[PDB]
């Protein structure tokens, strides 16, 4: 468990860096993968190959926790990136990169690690706790469904400039993957 | 099967293939690297899926190959128009003018809109792809279950040139970097 709580932020998602096949919630609290090209102008900022969308939040200083909402989703990708990230095309999601992250991908608990560290997790989360503490280069993930159990922790992390909450919802081959990534209420 | 009388020699067209494809030098094997390869970008390109077509187009006779596909994870294989669009993201399906199946998470299915689930017994280590342009056919062949039918798409609106259509998919769980490779005649 930890106490992270007090430290707890109120994200919501950028619309101008969400791919365009993106449909985000009024509140901009909630976002799933859509069906078509949802009509969305060109700009820098927005990813173009993957279902990503980052938080509108910057931070560069501080400690922030926030929770997300992963139920029923068969893949996924979420933790925190520099906005320096790139945008355009193919990538692999890495410190190096400026990515530092966790996800789901076809049963397997990963994290994104360069090469990827598989995460042995007795309780598949519905929920995810992620803190960050920017000057300690710290970032962390909880699993908030079985008592806030630690999944894992990148630490002497280089930030590099500001920090962005990050998310990739992630395709739908299967069919089995529609469900949305959820902010959680606090 | 009966279509061995049509082999062709089909080879990758370096163009059209996405920019982390590693290609061998005789063009007839593809896999998936870590990194771009440094080649340029072109109109031809496949931008958002590890793609990359044969370089032969064809717009009449009966034409077969085969493809290895031995231990891979996941792929998508069939022939497609020479007009289909290459940027962005979009579905394999007919309407946007790809006859394919694919493997994926441990399921066959067939590109149809929507997907047809396929009934293989014997999982396949080569595939063989049959066009018959005039008749309006591909067809699909277990080679390892000695050549038995896998899919035949009937009714196919061609609609212009063809080209034999690979991908070998995104290698994300470390359990797909086998590559593609087009069987020797």
């Amino acid at each position: 468990a930890h106490h992270h709580h007090h430290h707890m932020v109120h994200i919501t998602l950028d619309r101008n860096t969400a791919n365009s096949w993106l449909i985000i919630s009024k509140d901009r609290r909630q976002v799933r993968m859509g069906d078509t090209h949802q009509n969305v102008s060109d700009n820098k900022e927005r990813f173009s190959n993957y279902p990503m969308v980052l938080g509108a939040q910057r931070f560069s200083s501080g400690k922030m926790y926030w929770e997300v909402d992963v139920t029923q989703k068969e893949a996924w990708d979420l933790g925190v990136c520099r906005d320096s990230v790139q945008r355009k095309g193919q990538f692999s999601l890495s410190p190096e990169n400026g990515f530092w992250t966790i996800w789901l991908w076809q049963d397997s608990y990963e994290a994104g690690t360069s090469p990827q560290t598989t995460l042995h997790i007795q309780v598949p989360p519905c929920q995810i706790g992620i803190f960050v503490d920017y000057e300690a280069g710290v970032v962390s993930f909880y699993n908030i469904t079985d008592h806030g159990s630690l999944i894992y922790t990148f630490s002497e992390c280089v930030f590099a400039g500001p920090l962005r909450p990050f998310f990739n919802v992630g395709f739908n081959y299967s069919g089995g993957n529609a469900a949305p990534l959820k902010l959680c209420p606090l």
